[PDB]
């Protein structure tokens, strides 16, 4: 038994790695439609995903069937590139998930396509750097008292990595809150106008005079457009949106006939829109669980993120060389996990990655 159980098993995670990202790959990659920014972002990351899977089973392979030093030197500094790049990645995917919430219109411009390329440039370059030092030789192998957890880097190398992937985490989690601040706050705004909508609809039916009528009309008009505001944008879908349309234009109908005289008129109009609210109030329950359940997957990946990246990152400027292997393999095992994971969220579970897969499955 010379084969060491986790190697196998972090070959066993890079094969499942490198399968779900190459297929990412391989759909974005032959989809004219997936170019925007969100989209080579999220390229970005099944690349770099890939590449670590890949680096994974490399590491294995010249270690076991090829040993090789020199190899096992490029391969370690191939999956510090690789892993550098993914977590990179994924902050580039939070900063343009922030910037399209942020900017409902001036997003859609030439200069957030133009970032999207510098950024990722800029990721790239830096990611690679940081795996081509050791290979230059910034590493321990002359120096075996100054190895780290994972050989052949040298601490003080693995303590740059985790400062860097601190410091990302760290900006990751402030455009968390600001994304999570900007979800709330418009869903907070819809139920409250909509809650008024319906308030003020029962004031029409129970009115016992005409103020009471055009006063309600008034703040049912003001309602309906700011819960049309607080619901995100078709695009650059527009159902539930469209609702409130045709109930600002039925307000207005009432409030015509209130302002001519015709208040009997401009009441008896409530029942048609009684009759409009009832017909999207599935797609408004619908739309509230939608961005409940938005926020808990917001929080549950990066939360995800950090307890299967945090341990490691700790453990690399805490523990020494001197410490068995396992508590490296421990800790960097789930990490690797992080990477089977990126690809569910960021694309399997977007609709237009569906669509190309469903597309490659039926042979076009
Ligand atoms: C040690 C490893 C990390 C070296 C990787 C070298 C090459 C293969 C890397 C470096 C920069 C990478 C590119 C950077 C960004 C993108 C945009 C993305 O939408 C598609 C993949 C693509 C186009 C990458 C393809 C692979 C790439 C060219
Ligand atoms: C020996 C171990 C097994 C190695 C072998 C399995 C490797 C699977 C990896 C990626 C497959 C997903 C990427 C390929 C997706 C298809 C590429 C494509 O576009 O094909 C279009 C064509 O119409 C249809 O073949
Ligand atoms: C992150 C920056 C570093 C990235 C580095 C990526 C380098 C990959 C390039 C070429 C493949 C080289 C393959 C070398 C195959 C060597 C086969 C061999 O002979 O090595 C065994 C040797 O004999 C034992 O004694
Ligand atoms: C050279 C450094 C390039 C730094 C790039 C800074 C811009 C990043 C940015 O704006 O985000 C990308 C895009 O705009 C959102 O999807
Ligand atoms: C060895 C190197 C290690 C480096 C370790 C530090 C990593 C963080 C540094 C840069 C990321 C910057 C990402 C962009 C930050 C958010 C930008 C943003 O939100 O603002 C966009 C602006 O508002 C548009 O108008
Ligand atoms: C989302 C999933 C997140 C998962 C996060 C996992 C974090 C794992 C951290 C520590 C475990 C350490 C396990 C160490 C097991 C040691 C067993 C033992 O006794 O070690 C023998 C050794 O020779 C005597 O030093
Ligand atoms: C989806 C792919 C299926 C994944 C199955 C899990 C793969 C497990 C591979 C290696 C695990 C090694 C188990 C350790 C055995 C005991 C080692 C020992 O006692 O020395
Ligand atoms: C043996 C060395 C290990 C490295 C293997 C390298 C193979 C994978 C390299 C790049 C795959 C990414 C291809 C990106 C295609 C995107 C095209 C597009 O966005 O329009
Ligand atoms: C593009 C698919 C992924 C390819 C990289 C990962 C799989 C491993 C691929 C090749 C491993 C063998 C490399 C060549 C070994 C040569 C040994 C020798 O010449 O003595
Ligand atoms: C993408 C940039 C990659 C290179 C970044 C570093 C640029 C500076 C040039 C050379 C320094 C890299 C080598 C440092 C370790 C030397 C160790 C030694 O000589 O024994
Ligand atoms: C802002 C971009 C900057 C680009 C240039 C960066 C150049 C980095 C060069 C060297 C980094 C430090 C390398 C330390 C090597 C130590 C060698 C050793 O310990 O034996
Ligand atoms: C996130 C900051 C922590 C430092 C990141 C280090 C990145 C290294 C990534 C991959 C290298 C994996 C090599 C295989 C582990 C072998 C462990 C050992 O030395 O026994
Ligand atoms: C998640 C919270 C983010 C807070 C970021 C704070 C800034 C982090 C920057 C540097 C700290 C890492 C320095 C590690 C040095 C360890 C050296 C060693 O003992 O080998
Ligand atoms: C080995 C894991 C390291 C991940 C954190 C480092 C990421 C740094 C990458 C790009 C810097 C910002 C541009
Ligand atoms: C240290 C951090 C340096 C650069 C990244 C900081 C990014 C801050 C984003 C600001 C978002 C906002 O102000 O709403
Ligand atoms: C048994 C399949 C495990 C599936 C993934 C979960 C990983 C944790 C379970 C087992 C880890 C692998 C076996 C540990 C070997 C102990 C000997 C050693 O430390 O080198
Ligand atoms: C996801 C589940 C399976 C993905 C299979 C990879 C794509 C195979 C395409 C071949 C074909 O259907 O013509």
């Amino acid at each position: 038994p010379a084969v060491n159980p986790w190697d196998v098993l972090l070959c066993v995670s890079g094969t499942v790695i490198a399968g779900e990202n190459a297929l990412v790959v391989a759909l974005i990659a032959s989809t004219p439609a997936l170019r925007t920014p969100m989209f080579v972002l999220v390229g970005s990351l099944a690349t770099a995903d890939l590449l670590a899977g890949l680096g994974l089973i490399l590491h294995f392979v010249f270690q076991y069937l090829v040993p090789s030093e020199t190899v096992s030197l490029l391969t370690v500094g191939f999956l510090v590139a690789s892993f550098a790049a993914s977590v990179s990645s994924l902050l580039a995917i939070t900063v343009d998930r922030y910037l399209s919430l942020y900017n409902p219109l001036t997003y859609y411009s030439r200069r957030t396509l133009l970032g999207v390329h510098l950024l990722l440039a800029a990721t790239w370059t830096v990611s690679l750097g940081l795996g081509l030092l050791p290979v230059l030789g910034w590493n321990c192998l002359a120096e075996r008292a100054a190895c780290s957890v994972v050989r052949p880097l040298a601490r003080s190398h693995v303590a740059l990595l985790s400062a860097a992937f601190f410091m990302v985490f760290g900006i990751m989690l402030h455009l968390y809150v600001r994304i999570c601040q900007v979800v709330w706050r418009h869903a907070a705004d819809l139920e409250d106008n909509w809650e008024t909508l319906n308030d003020n609809l029962k004031v029409i039916e129970k009115a016992d005079n005409a103020a009471q009528v055009k006063d309600a009309l008034t703040k049912m008009r003001a309602a309906a457009l700011d819960a049309q505001k607080a619901t995100p944008p078709k695009l650059e879908m527009k159902d539930f949106r469209h609702g409130f349309d045709i109930l600002v234009g039925q307000i207005d109908d009432a409030l015509k006939l209130a302002n001519e005289g015709k208040v009997k008129e401009a009441q008896a109009a409530a029942e048609q829109l009684k009759t409009t609210r009832n017909a999207y109030i599935q797609k408004y329950l619908a739309h509230l669980a939608a961005t409940r359940k938005g926020v808990r997957t917001l929080a549950v990946v990066l939360g995800t993120f950090g307890a299967c990246w945090l341990p490691f990152a700790i453990y690399c400027v805490v523990g020494s060389h001197e410490d068995p292997a396992v508590y490296t393999y421990a800790t960097l095992l789930p990490a690797t996990l992080n990477s089977m994971i990126n690809p569910i969220i960021y694309a399997f579970r977007n609709q237009e990655i569906q669509r190309a897969l469903w597309l490659l499955l039926d042979g076009c």
